[PDB]
């Protein structure tokens, strides 16, 4: 379990905030998350600084091992394909958002990238931090930055406002899905 | 290229076709596909079997190179993340039909899969030869036994009948998408 980021975080840094198309309030930024927070990708040591807390928030996970996480982790870091994206509060050392793209490669579209926006979530106490907006639109930009040709999410009808901010729009196709879990 | 497939043919033969939930008149398999078809992985030398002539009916395939290609399927395969599957039809040496399913990895629900249907697409002249519930049937099942905990897809909603039919359901939520082609 080390520092070593999923992806080069110059990609992060890299991207072109003025092509950012929400509000943010005050205007934060990929650079500027907020006051002690580092927006990066994640590494192996962020397995202790309660990032499976801050994902079974969002729905209770298994115990998942050291070991576990370290092979998921790999296959992911050596894919290229994805970009697990996470806050940190640097003052408690702990995660407190995370949020993933992933790059699908298709054939269609002369091999085109296109990109899924997986897994937002941001912690209960530290809510008002705009990291949700933050970590969307980062994501988002990113995959323009990776030539995505397009991106897309599920999201509630209830929510289908927010995400308008980012240059989303509403598909005419419908979601489908099939648990083999419960 | 060559004859070398992108990923394990055995996995194919191995579903559970006993588990398949979708009518077919008259009864066909993964092992019989129908008279002179084959079901099988997307190898390279599929380039000019016209697999992208297949695909071209889903969706414009800009000049797509075959060093591109060959790159693009590299990367799949490399993977193992990746199940592009295809129809030959052996007599004429044409793919007839394509369908992939892609694997996806998380972190949540202990580190699970989850998997989705992408570029299903069966040549204007394999109609009635029942191409399109076969590859979906086969890749829906072939997720469950490469342990996904749900497999999902997105469909135009006149698709929908369609896809209930290997018991998928429409989800209570909505896609949403940002171009950055045009």
């Amino acid at each position: 379990p080390d520092e070593t980021p999923m992806f080069d975080p110059s990609l992060l840094k890299e991207v072109d905030w003025s092509q950012n198309t929400a509000t943010f309030s005050p205007a934060i930024s990929p650079t500027h998350p907020g006051e002690g927070l580092v927006l990066r990708p994640l590494c192996t040591a962020d397995l202790n600084r309660g990032f499976f807390k801050v994902l079974g928030q969002l729905t209770e996970t298994g115990v998942v091992s050291p070991e576990q996480f370290m092979k998921s982790f790999e296959h992911m870091k050596k894919s290229g394909d994805y970009y697990v994206t996470v806050v940190e509060d640097v003052t408690l050392g702990q995660i407190v958002a995370t949020a993933t793209l992933i790059i699908e490669h298709k054939f269609i579209h002369s091999c085109a990238k296109r990109g899924r926006v997986e897994d937002v979530v941001v912690s209960d106490e530290c809510r008002g931090k705009q990291l949700g907006k933050l970590l969307l639109s980062t994501l988002t930009l990113l995959s323009k930055k990776l030539n995505c040709y397009k991106i897309t999410l599920e999201c509630l009808p209830q929510n289908v406002g927010f995400y308008k901010k980012f240059g989303y729009t509403v598909s005419e196709e419908n979601y489908m899905c099939r648990r083999f879990l419960k």
